[PDB]
Order: C-alpha cells, then sequence, then structure tokens
C-alpha cells in the first residue's frame, strides 16, 4: 500500500471519501483542496455532519496554516481554484478525487495531471472520460487510461440492479423514477437556478421534478441494454437517501418470488457489498450509513404480471457513493 | 339550492364546506364530529396551513349548536354514531361523509335512518358504487342512495388512463404515487398496526406504502381492470401529489401525439377535470387547484412510440373536495 | 400621478416589493435590474410563487427582449452587474429599491444616482446609510439625504414593539430571540459559510443560532433605548414567517392587561398597519401575507411579574417588510 | 445485583429508557407493557429508529408471543391498558417507568404497585408526586416515597443551568423560552387537538407556539427559585433535540467569561454529565445522542450588560431525558 490520495472538493462527497479513506486500512488520505474552506474550518465541517454524525474515530486538529492531523496522521490543506496549479505531487497525491462538480469534463479534470497526480477519479458522470460502475463494468479498467468517472450515486444504484434482471430474465425495456433527497446545487428559497429552472424553487417545501441521465446512462456501462432504458426524478424534502423505482418489461417469465431470489442471491454472491436485499418495513433513514450501491426493498415492489413489475432499491446517495469512489481507486490501484 | 351535510369535519371535510360555501347551487345545513365542539369548529374552519385564511364571510356562533356563516345558519352535530345523526332535521338531502371510519356501505346507511337521502362516501368503498367524475359518473343511477367517490389518487389517475386509453390504448400500466404526507400518520415513530413503515416520522423520511388506486381504476374502466397496478411513496410535503404513470400502447405514438391529445382533452370534455401545463411548475404551484388530474408536459419522458412514462399533479385536499361537490351536482340532476 | 420606482435585485424581496408596487395607486414600478435573470426567467420568477401564491392580478408578458408587459403596462429589465452602470433615468425611475443584499453601503448604493436615480432605498439594515422605521421615526427623514435603509425586517418587528412598551412604560433594558424563517444566505445541505459556520449548516434540518444586530439597531431608530437592547436569532425549518420574542424589565409596573390594553390602542391608533394585534390560537401559516410589520401575539406572551415580561410579536419576514418598502417611498415622496 | 425494570409505554422514552437499560452494566430490562404494540411489531419498532440509528448493540429474537430476546436476556411482553391489571412481580419488574403519558397523576401511576411493582418514576411532571432532577435535588429523596416523578425534559435542561448560575451568581428573577422539536403529541396536518388548539396545526409545516410550566416547576426542585422562574415554548419542524434560552437578571456583577468560566466548571466537577459546555458553532443535530441533560452553548449566548444575560442551553429531549430516568432508579436503588 498505502494508496495515497488528494481531494479536491471538500463537499458532501469530498468529506464522506475523506471519511472512509481515514477509517480504512489500504487507503491514506494526504490532501485536500478547496479555495472556499480555510484549514481552520475545514476541521469543523468535516468534525461535525448533520446526517452522518460527528467524527469520532480520531482527533481533528491543526498544525498550522496549511496542514491538518487526522489524529496526528498529516495531511496537506490548499486553497487553490485553478487545478492546473494544483501541486499534488508534493504531497505525494497519487490519485485525485474530483468531486468539485465543476471539472467534469476529461480536459478539465486532467489539469490535476499537471500538478503531479498520476490518475484522477470524477466523482460524477463525465461527456468524455469513460465511467465505470463497481459491479456492473469496472474490470472494463485499464491502466493506460488516467482520468475516469464514477458515474452518478443513481447509476451506481440502478446499474446492479439492472445487470441482475438482465442476466436472469433480460430487460426488453424499462422505464426509472428515483424519489431523490435534496442536494447542494438546489435553494433554500425560491432562488435563480438558470439552466434548472424548478431546481431554482424552495428545496425542502416542493416535490420537484427534473431530468437526470442516469438511467440511460446504464447502456454505457452495460451496452446491451443500450437504449432500453431512461427516466426521470423528483427532488423531494429530505437530507439525504434517495430510492430507485424501476418498471420494467422482461422477457423471461417470473413470479415476483423468482426476482427477488435472484436479487438475493447475487447480494449473497459476486454483488455483495453493492447490491443488497432486504424484506423489512423501513423507510429512508433505515438506510443512513449503509454502504452499499443499491438495497433492494423486497417488500415494497409490485408485479402486475410474470413479465411487468415495478422494483425498488434504496441507497444513500452520500455513503454509498463515497464508498465506491474508493473502491474504484482500490480497483485501479490493482490493475496491472 | 342543494342541501347538504357533512360528517367529519377534517381535512375533507373543511374543505369540502368552503366549496359548498362559496357555491351557488349548493348549501352547506349541518355538520357532525364528535371531536370538535361548536367554538372550536370556527377556529378549524377559518384558520388552514395550507389553503390560507377564510375571508369569503364573518364566521361567528350563535348558539352553541349552530354557526353563521356570514348569514347562512349551519347546524352543529357531535354525535358518534351515524344512525343516531337527525339529517333531515337540518333539511340535508346529502351526507358528505368524510370521516374515514365509516366506508363499509352497511356503515354509510346509517345516514339514512336520520332522514337523509344520499350519502357520498369521500374515499373508496368495499362495497359501495364508485364514480370519478369524468370518467364514469354517467353510470350512476338515481336508485343508488350510496355511492364512492372514491380515492384523491384514484381522481387524478382515472381521466389520464381514460385519455390515453381511448387514444391510444394501455396494453398494460405501472404507477407511482409521490403523496403528501397525511392525517394517518405520525410526527415521530409511533404505533401504526396496520401499516408499520406509516407509522415512522412522516416529515423525516421517505415512507412506501401499498396503493388500491390503480386496481380500482378497473371498476370505473372496464376494460383497465388487471392492466393497472402500483404503488406510492410517502414525502414531507403538507399538500398536494404527483402520480407517475408508466405505460405500454398498442397504437404507437409520439410523445408530442400524447400530449395534444391530452392538450385537447382539458380544452374539450374534460375541461376543469383534466388540466394541461408546459411550464417549469412544482409542488406549491398547485395548491389550490381544481383539477382531479393536471398533466406535466415538460416533466414526463418516453423511452420510444410504445412505453411512456407520463406525469400528472394534482392537489390531493382541494381538487377531491371540489369533485365531492361536482358528484353531487351531477347525481341531483339524475332523474 | 405615480412614484416611479426601479428594483435592483429581483429576489424574495425584489420579486414582492415588485408585486406590492404593480397592485399600488400610486408606484410605478418601470424597471428591474438582475443580471442572474433574463427577460424570460423574470416572468417565470414573478409569476409563481412558493410561498406568497401566483400572480394572478394582471396578465405577465414579453414585449421584447428587454421588456415585460405587466396588465398592458411595461417594465424595462437590465441584467448589469455594476451599479454605476444602470441607465435608470432611461427607464424613469426616480427611486431605486437596493435589494440584490450586496451594495448596503452608502457609497455603493449611492452608485445608482449616476445613471439618473434620485432616491435609493436598502432593502437591508446599513452601516453608514440612516435608517428610517415606518412607526418609528421615519418622520426624521429630510429631502436632503438620498440614501436611505429601511433597516431589516427584525428591527421592523422589534422597534414598534418597544416603542409602544418604552412609551407607556418604560424599558430599562431587554434582550431578544427571533425565532427566524430560512433565507437565501443558507444552504440545503452542509456546505461553505466563510462569514457564519452555523449558517452553513443544512437549513431544514436544524435549529440554528444566529448572531443579529436587529435589537440593537433600535438605537439607531430610538435614541433613548440606545444600549438598552440586544439580542440573538434562531433559524429554525420554515418557509417564510418569523417570530419576536422580547423579554424585558419595565420602569413602571404594570399588569399583563395593561400592556396587552397598550399595544391593542396602539395598532387601532397611530400605529394601525404597522403593529397588529391578535388574541387567538395562531401559528406561523397564519400571516403569510399579512401586510404589519409587527403581530402582538397576546396570548402566547407571559409575564413573570410587573416588572419582567416576555412579549411575542409575528412578522411575515418577506411580506410585512416589503410592503414597508413602498411605505417609506412614499413617505420620502411626500416629503417636502 | 441488577436492578430489575419494567416499562409502561413503549414509545419514544420508552423505547430509549429500553436502549440505555439494555446498554447499561446495572440495569435490567425485565418487562416491557404496551397494548397497541404487539410483540412481533415492537421488535421491529425497537430495532429501527428515525433519530437514533438502528440497534446494534445485540440481537433480537422473539422467543415466543410473550416474550423477546435480547443479548439472550428474555424480556417479558404485556398487552395490558389498565395498569392495575399488569403483573409486574411476575416478570421481576422492581422498579416502573410510567411512559405512557397518561397516568402522571400519583393516584393513578400507584397501580402499578397493586401487581407488584415496588417503586414508579414517571416520566413526565406530576401534579402531586414528588419531582427529582438528577444532580439538582434528587437526594431529597426518601424510601418512603414509592412514586416519584423525574420532571419534564426541559426543566432537566433549565434546572442543572440554573443551579449553578444561582449559585455563583444569584438569580433575581429569569424568563424562559424553549424552541422544541416536535413530538407525538402533535399532528402531521391540521388536526383536532381539543387542549391545545395550536397544538393541532400542522407540526412540520409551523412555528407554533406553546405554554409551558417547566420554569416555574424550577421552584420545586429548586425552592430558592420558587417564583422567580417561568416561560413558554415555540414548537419548530425538527424531529429532535430543543434548546432552552434563557434571559436572567443576576444579583453579582459578572462578565459573560466568567459566566462561561462557572459553567464550564460545573460541567468538568459535581454535575459532570449532567451540565455539558461546548464553544464551537454547533447545530442541533450534532446533539443527537448527546447523555447530557443541558448543554451550554457558550458562543450562542450574549449579554447585555454584567447584570442582564441571555443563556443558552441545548437538549437531546429525547436521549437525555432518557439517560436521566434510568440515573433517578439508580439513585433511588442506591438510597433504599
Ligand atoms: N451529494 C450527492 O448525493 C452526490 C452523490 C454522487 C455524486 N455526486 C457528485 O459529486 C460532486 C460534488 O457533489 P457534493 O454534493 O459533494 O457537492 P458540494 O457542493 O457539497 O461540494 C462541492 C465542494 O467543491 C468545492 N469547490 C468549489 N469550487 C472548487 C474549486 N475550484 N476547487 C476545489 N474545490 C472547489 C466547494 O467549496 C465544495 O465544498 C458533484 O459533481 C455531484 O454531482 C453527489
Ligand atoms: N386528505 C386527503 O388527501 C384525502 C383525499 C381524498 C380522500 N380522503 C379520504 O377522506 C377521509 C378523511 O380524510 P382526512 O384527511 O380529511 O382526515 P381527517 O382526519 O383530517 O378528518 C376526519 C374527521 O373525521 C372526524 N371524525 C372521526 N370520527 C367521527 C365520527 N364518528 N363522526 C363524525 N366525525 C368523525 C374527525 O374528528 C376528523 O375531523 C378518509 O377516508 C380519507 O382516506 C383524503
Ligand atoms: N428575505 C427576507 O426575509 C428579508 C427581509 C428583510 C430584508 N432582507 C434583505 O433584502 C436583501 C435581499 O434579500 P432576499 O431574501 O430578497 O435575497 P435573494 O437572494 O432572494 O435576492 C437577491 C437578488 O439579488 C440579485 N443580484 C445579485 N447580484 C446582483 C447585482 N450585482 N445586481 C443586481 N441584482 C443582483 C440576485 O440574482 C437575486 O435575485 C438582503 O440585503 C436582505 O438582508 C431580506
Ligand atoms: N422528548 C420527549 O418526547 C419527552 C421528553 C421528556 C418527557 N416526556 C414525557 O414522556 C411521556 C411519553 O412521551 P413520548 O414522547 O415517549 O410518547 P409516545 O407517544 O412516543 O409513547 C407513548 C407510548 O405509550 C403507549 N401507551 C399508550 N397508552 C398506554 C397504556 N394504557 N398502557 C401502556 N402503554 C400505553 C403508546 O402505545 C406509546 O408507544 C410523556 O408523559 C411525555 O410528556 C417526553
Amino acid at each position: 500500500g498505502k494508496i495515497k490520495i488528494g481531494i479536491n472538493g471538500f463537499g458532501r462527497i469530498g468529506r464522506l471519501v475523506a471519511r472512509v479513506a481515514l477509517q480504512s486500512e489500504d487507503v491514506e488520505l494526504v490532501a485536500v483542496n478547496d479555495p472556499f474552506i480555510t484549514t481552520d474550518y475545514m476541521t469543523y465541517m468535516f468534525k461535525y455532519d448533520t446526517v452522518h454524525g460527528q467524527w469520532k474515530h480520531s482527533d481533528i486538529k491543526i498544525k498550522d496554516s496549511k496542514t491538518l492531523l487526522l489524529g496526528e496522521k498529516p495531511v496537506t490543506v490548499f486553497g487553490i481554484r485553478n487545478p492546473d496549479e494544483i501541486p499534488w505531487a508534493e504531497a505525494g497525491a497519487e490519485y485525485v478525487v474530483e468531486s468539485t462538480g465543476v471539472f467534469t469534463d476529461k480536459e478539465k479534470a486532467a489539469a490535476h495531471l499537471k500538478g503531479g497526480a498520476k490518475k484522477v477519479v470524477i466523482s460524477a458522470p463525465s461527456k468524455d472520460a469513460p465511467m465505470f460502475v463497481c459491479g456492473v463494468n469496472e474490470d472494463k479498467y485499464t491502466s493506460d487510461i488516467d482520468i475516469v468517472s464514477n458515474a452518478s450515486c443513481t447509476t451506481n444504484c440502478l446499474a446492479p440492479l439492472a445487470k441482475v434482471i438482465h442476466d436472469n430474465f433480460g430487460i426488453i425495456e424499462g422505464l426509472m423514477t428515483t424519489v431523490h433527497a435534496i442536494t447542494a446545487t438546489q435553494k433554500t428559497v425560491d432562488g435563480p437556478s438558470s439552466k434548472d429552472w424548478r431546481g431554482g424553487r424552495a428545496a425542502s417545501f416542493n416535490i420537484i421534478p427534473s431530468s437526470t441521465g442516469a438511467a440511460k446512462a446504464v447502456g454505457k456501462v452495460l451496452p446491451d441494454l443500450n437504449g432500453k432504458l431512461t427516466g426521470m426524478s423528483f427532488r423531494v424534502p429530505t437530507v439525504d437517501v434517495s430510492v430507485v423505482d424501476l418498471t420494467v418489461r422482461i422477457e423471461k417469465a417470473a413470479s415476483y418470488d423468482a426476482i427477488k431470489s435472484a436479487i438475493k442471491s447475487a447480494s449473497e454472491g459476486k454483488l455483495k457489498g453493492i447490491i443488497g436485499y432486504v424484506e423489512e418495513d423501513l423507510v429512508s433513514t433505515d438506510f443512513v450509513g449503509d454502504s452499499r450501491s443499491s438495497i433492494f426493498d423486497a417488500k415494497a415492489g409490485i408485479a402486475l404480471n410474470d413479465n411487468f413489475v415495478k422494483l425498488v432499491a434504496w441507497y444513500d446517495n452520500e455513503w454509498g457513493y463515497s464508498n465506491r469512489v474508493i473502491d474504484l481507486i482500490r480497483h485501479m490501484a490493482k490493475t496491472q
């Protein structure tokens, strides 16, 4: 080991990927860049979390103007806006997590290579960097690629479920709806959002529809499913945890029980850790802190017939995805 | 000149009263609720968290058993059993059964003992004839004294499905409703014997729930019996819900063809029942909308010409309350 | 014969100040500037509102890139960043409502005079522009003052109440707490807020303590109270409508009924329309749309004794204030 | 050996008092009564919680329809409405936690004795049963008392704070305000609530004033402060964690720093575990899970002068209080 990483954008995903790395045995966080959060403010934002509780694993302290100590393990802090000016090499950061939400293009994210980084993992979909979803197509990653995308948390939820359903029963066509928690891009009160008008309306007092390429993106990581899936979303007044509502038409007829057995076995086999399976009366909060990418809700789903069903799968959009960012880094690091 | 009474002065009861009191043809003459005194009733009727204060008329008490809406008298009852309510004394011909505990045909029929002539159950009934305005209210016959106006969800789903089925032919469909919280839910994790998920804190959880609204469409549109079903997700909003209907259709149709069909329907026969919008609206923009189903053109999406996802809004409280009154109007015109 | 005004910053307050003007008999909105809201987006943001309902008093349309049509009446639209670059006189705007939140300094707010504007009303506290509060000290205004502040929504609620109490009973000292709805400066989720750390935390899932000079500002508009009042604030998960909680030790002993009586008298007299009086079991949503600056809740308060009492007054922080912005302009227009 | 307790009313407090017992080393939960929660349903309500996470401390099994298995320890389950009919003795429950909220009268709670219980601790204020607050007057308890009250969560937060301020500076008089999270007695939508009209209004969409004698109650556990304190509450849209806002006029002049010091000193000494002290930018969710009764927030408070100040103290109305119920039981058992 240890695998040395840096994080650009110490936000919801940035801070949680830090918790995952800090709690790991094989990954070492060595640097964090965010020009909007000072070293001092960084210890506060990292220690306290409205959703995932207070950090109690180690002690948080400031060594100096730009060095955090987690315990004492040292973490360099940067406050640079331009990625091509971040000296990642100085801190030994081999892998950089691009979780700012503004450098998703391959060309922008590649700016990190200038300061000495060897690999960059974009914490969101990318238009030109290849996307990988763990448990679905991460084995397609080749080490000659230096900039990749870990897709969206929604694709990480739907992709695993669709692969199981497709492998077992064959998917003819499917439509997805995700009841999604509010996020950083939304507004507390009605305000401007030029590219997403509905997105500008007060987040916690409205059900706000939105478009999403998360379902269609499944066709990129699973080519056989190209053009057979798409969907949309409804952002709702909850702080975290979202759910996928997949309406699918399958080729091979199968009872609901049959579908439940296929998912259960997958959650216990090759996709253990990625896809979960519950059969209780759970609600959103019960999934806070769940590290799986997709937790199938057995009792919530409903079948119209043996070839037309609606499947339900939860996902802690912040926690599960953050764990997948790390898992993808772990796999890239084990490649070759 | 239609005289009505309301049993259960709750969310639906109070709003149905607002519609009636603001109507020219309907007259509320009596209200019954054992858990709300006459004085408290004036407060619960005047102030509303979501539909604003009532200023249409002055609200005052005359006596302990009589309210005055500006200048019209409204008798107040506090009876527990429906078969003890002297509806006729107040001259109430139609009784809106909105308590939520008397949906059985035989239980609602209790209002007839007090002299009521017809009863309209503000909810689905296991055995009472069901009618949805704009869908099958014309199947109503004057010999029927007890009917169901179905659920707000079914009122949203039914009209829409009828338009798509008649134009395009729905082979199969699955619906999900993102629904506002209601009175049956809890503020904090509490006991809900018949619905565990529903006992969990209402405004701090996405809460899955089962719904018969989709299956009930089969009762008002026979050709869709067994062709639809679904579920629901209760979310942290105070009112206004939305139906997401995914359907496979017989006749191939572009999304634009589907939009115009709905738009046409909204400007014709179903005008006032089904609405059509093509703006970036959100939930609160629908508070106070009297339609049963408001199609969101921009929210919906189609995978191909035979498989699509349609989105329709509905103020579960206000639109339904209006339908309750519309059914009464229709029944009253039925010889 | 109308007072021609313009609005810089088409936000919560700018948009509602616009609703008030458009429906008035004496003020005419002739121009609005907001570099973040295009002309067509402006018609959408103005028409629909999560808290105050849809605009139905008149039709809304776009005459041209650059002109709106509010019930057959034209409103010029600008999208200029720098205030000194706004051609207000072109639109004929005599009064400018500075509601962007970023130009509260008297010398920054004065940039509007460059474009031909004659008077500027800052919709917020100002460190160097004088503050006036309707019902408290607006008559102190003289026509040679060209830049003024309408204070804060909280001071507009606190000032009138404090005045009545002080004039009748004499305030020895007081401490205020405002349980305030969330606003645009807050975040949907745990986000950066360098000047107000607490204010960065998820808005609708936390009680959030906050500093405020609203009680201290009372000294500016009411000299004899200078230094005798101060306070704090808690931001809670509501969309609009706030409440002031004033605890005061008074010089003249008075029963709670006598205190209630003084406030009622004022609400029916000199302070009608500014201070309101309620004796019913109301809650926050019952005040949405109330135009008063301070609605005294007679039942919610409690006195420990005849010289120490806790008084409660509600205020639609958005609507009440917006109406006061207009009332101040009307007053200034009548001066000299 | 172990203090064997029984719980009547498996609600928020009842279930969290159970978690505390089940995690202690000295307390043994042996019986639970709740006629509205079946034995099977009980495991589900006990295991998952919207606020305090999933119970992971020990496994949960159902031995049969009358008993649960928690970490191999049997817990009898009753479903009896009338308290006088619960055979506490049969289970071995010595102390009974009366947490239904309907049997707070001394004579009504005494019903638990006819079934075999020796002591009854009511988890709410009582009109006549002796009230005790750990760290304030729990030593006033005498073995001849079999039925006591552990006061309210609010009085538990305020009393310890007032005791410290009074012992150090002397409290001449004070007025309190509590910004409180919603509770089970409130309603999801505007519904009937005859004894509390405001409390019938939509809980998560309104700021709801409410009366409260939690402040007047301090004079009960703290005789010297009788008639020196009172106040009221504001229920707001949060799921848990409330805060006390105390405005007090003190006798001995003290700078804010000296007051902070006195509180920090008490939090590290005699009142350790009861009173807490924080000097950071925290928000409500940061206190979820805190076991103290009162957490002083140094930075949130403000002083007008050395004799008139506003003190802020947080409390997880659910958790802090549940821990104190166990502590009161511990003290009673230790003073048999
Ligand atoms: N929140 C989720 O549920 C979720 C799940 C999966 C993927 N994502 C994706 O992760 C990304 C970040 O999402 P988030 O919710 O954590 O956002 P966020 O807003 O919480 O965090 C983004 C961080 O980027 C920082 N930042 C801004 N400009 C910067 C710059 N030039 N250099 C360095 N740092 C900068 C910000 O100060 C902020 O702390 C987005 O692309 C998002 O779509 C989010
Ligand atoms: N709220 C909605 O969105 C909605 C929409 C459509 C249909 N419905 C249906 O309407 C019914 C009521 O729903 P709601 O949300 O208005 O509920 P609610 O709880 O707000 O109102 C029900 C009222 O019934 C009263 N009541 C109880 N027992 C009574 C009795 N024996 N006699 C007289 N009155 C009595 C209550 O005191 C209460 O005021 C239910 O069957 C519900 O499923 C609700
Ligand atoms: N919302 C309230 O409760 C309230 C009440 C009283 C006073 N205020 C004060 O009013 C001001 C605005 O508050 P708000 O809640 O309406 O804020 P907001 O964020 O809703 O609106 C501010 C508007 O300013 C625009 N803007 C930004 N930069 C600009 C520029 N250079 N030129 C022109 N427009 C620009 C934005 O695009 C936005 O639409 C603040 O100073 C605030 O303190 C707010
Ligand atoms: N934050 C808080 O919620 C808090 C803090 C301090 C004190 N308290 C007090 O604790 C008590 C309970 O409050 P809660 O919030 O836990 O309420 P809750 O409604 O969550 O729980 C009460 C439980 O009592 C059960 N119950 C009802 N009648 C019963 C009977 N006859 N026999 C046995 N069980 C019965 C219910 O089924 C329910 O599970 C109240 O007196 C309250 O004032 C509450």
